[PDB]
């Protein structure tokens, strides 16, 4: 019998020693098996495999429990989707641009770069250790794993056209936003005044206007009586808010927002860039950087800082 020793894992933290038969595929012995994202199920062991760490699909209770604690999912497809993504994201370049980890353009990744740059500028704790560990590593310049996880958690494959607002929404659902509270007042002539409290993701996201200021002064929304009504912000408790609208020409003023998603072209198949407010306005287009003191352009998301706001209306 001819054997090498390897380590199997689902989380790359708990490692299990296996002795593999060199005449048999990884798949015959472990089920689905991956090396740095590369599917090696149907491959047999090379000598240069000796001692290396392979990911396996969980096939005992111990591994299912370790996978849930690391990823916060029991979805049996999750590992395979993560590894197929990583197989591309490990070949992408992650240049530092204006002190932020960006992504050189590849495989329709503009939305993932914009998301990655945004996440480095807002306060967020991820619930799954997999995402928190990879977020820290991405901050420090090694973002391949984090980008692969974003793809797996959003149910997206490499090359697929992605929306930043939807991606941030999915990531926020995997984050601790329980302390986040939003109180709204809706004012209609007929039904009158009704207050609503939102928590978590719905407390930090709004779709309809880019202007946090305009949200405060109220916006015109339909009432279920038939009338238009005024929705306005009463109380906000969150470290940030995210204001989105369909792309439209918008002026961005230095020092009045944290960062913003620029979107150019048709529905779905256009291109994202990222605008960030520093000592001046920086436009990060993957690996490319431009700066200007003023900006007018097609914006769809704006991020703002917050701690505690109460209206005076
Ligand atoms: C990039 C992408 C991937 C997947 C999906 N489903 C949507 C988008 C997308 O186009 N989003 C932008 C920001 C967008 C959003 C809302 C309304 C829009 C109307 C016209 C043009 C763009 C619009
Ligand atoms: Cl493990
Ligand atoms: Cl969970
Ligand atoms: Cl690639
Ligand atoms: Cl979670
Ligand atoms: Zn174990
Ligand atoms: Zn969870
Ligand atoms: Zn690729
Ligand atoms: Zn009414």
């Amino acid at each position: 019998v001819r054997t090498i020793k390897v380590f199997t894992t689902v989380d790359n933290i708990n490692l299990h020693t296996q002795v593999v038969d060199m005449s048999m595929t990884y798949g015959q012995q472990f089920g689905p098996t991956y090396l740095d994202g590369a599917d090696v199920t149907k491959i047999k062991p090379h000598n240069s495999h000796e001692g290396k760490t392979f990911y396996v699909l969980p096939n005992d209770d111990t591994l299912r429990v370790e996978a849930f604690e690391y990823y916060h999912t029991t979805d049996p497809s999750f590992l395979g989707r993560y590894m197929s993504a990583l197989n591309h994201t490990k070949k992408w370049k992650y240049p530092q641009v204006n002190g932020l980890t960006s992504i050189k353009w590849a495989d329709n990744n503009s939305y993932l770069a914009t998301a990655l740059l945004t996440l480095q500028q807002i306060e967020l704790k991820f619930n799954p250790p997999a995402l928190q560990d990879a977020y820290y590593r991405a901050r420090a310049g090694e973002a391949a794993n984090f980008c692969a996880l974003i793809l797996a958690y959003c149910n997206k494959t490499v090359g697929e056209l992605g929306d930043v607002r939807e991606t941030m929404s999915y990531l926020f659902q995997h984050a601790n936003l329980d302390s986040c509270k939003r109180v709204l007042n809706v004012v209609c002539k007929t039904c009158g005044q009704q207050q609503t409290t939102l928590k978590g993701v719905e407390a930090v996201m709004y779709m309809g206007t880019l202007s946090y200021e305009q949200f405060k002064k109220g916006v015109q929304i339909p009432c279920t009586c038939g009338k238009q009504a005024t929705k306005y912000l009463v109380q906000q408790e969150s470290p940030f808010v995210m204001m989105s609208a369909p792309p439209a020409q918008y002026e961005l003023k230095h020092g009045t927002f944290t960062c913003a998603s620029e979107y150019t072209g048709n529905y779905q198949c256009g291109h994202y860039k990222h605008i960030t407010s520093k000592e001046t306005l920086y436009c990060i287009d993957g690996a490319l950087l431009t700066k200007s003191s003023e900006y007018k352009g097609p914006i769809t998301d704006v991020f703002y800082k917050e701690n505690s706001y109460t209206t005076t209306i």
